[PDB]
């Protein structure tokens, strides 16, 4: 498993606007098209991201595009950010796709908020970690979601998507 079949577990594929745990209309696989609460803005948001009239569905291959640099964009933040480059070098390779996939979901300023877990993991307090991981909003808003990320970086393993 890897990073990308961790995410497009975790995000599913759908091809008409919806909104995820956080509340935000999203497509394709965890695409976030807005954070305003109104379906028009997304859906001009939509076609602006497609570059064509989608009219709210788009089509398989296109979520594909949006992925893939969906994908890029959480990559590109860590490495630039400070506070998660560090955390993110310090970590195995199955942990480092758990950041990532928590990049992609909050974004770089949401994840570079959680201090104490941050600094937790780089010291390899996986425990720790988890228990400070677990006290989010996060965590109430998506917390099947949450679980799988979390008890990734608390065992290291892809015990929580073996499933998939």
């Amino acid at each position: 498993m890897n990073c990308f079949e961790m995410l497009r577990c975790d995000e599913g594929l759908r091809l008409k606007i919806y909104k995820d745990c956080e509340g935000y209309y999203t497509i394709g696989i965890g695409h976030l098209l807005t954070k305003s609460p109104s379906l028009n803005a997304a859906k001009s948001e939509l076609d602006k991201a497609i570059g064509r009239n989608t009219n709210g569905v788009i089509t398989k291959d296109e979520a594909e595009k949006l992925f893939n640099q969906d994908v890029d964009a959480a990559v590109r933040g860590i490495l630039r950010n400070a506070k998660l480059k560090p955390v993110y070098d310090s970590l195995d390779a199955v942990r480092r796709c758990a950041l990532i996939n928590m990049v992609f979901q909050m974004g770089e300023t949401g994840v570079a908020g959680f201090t104490n877990s941050l600094r937790m993991l780089q010291q390899k307090r996986w425990d720790e970690a988890a228990v400070n991981l677990a006290k989010s909003r996060w965590y109430n808003q998506c917390p099947n979601r949450a679980k799988r990320v979390i008890t990734t970086f608390r065992t290291g393993t892809w015990d929580a998507y073996k499933n998939c």
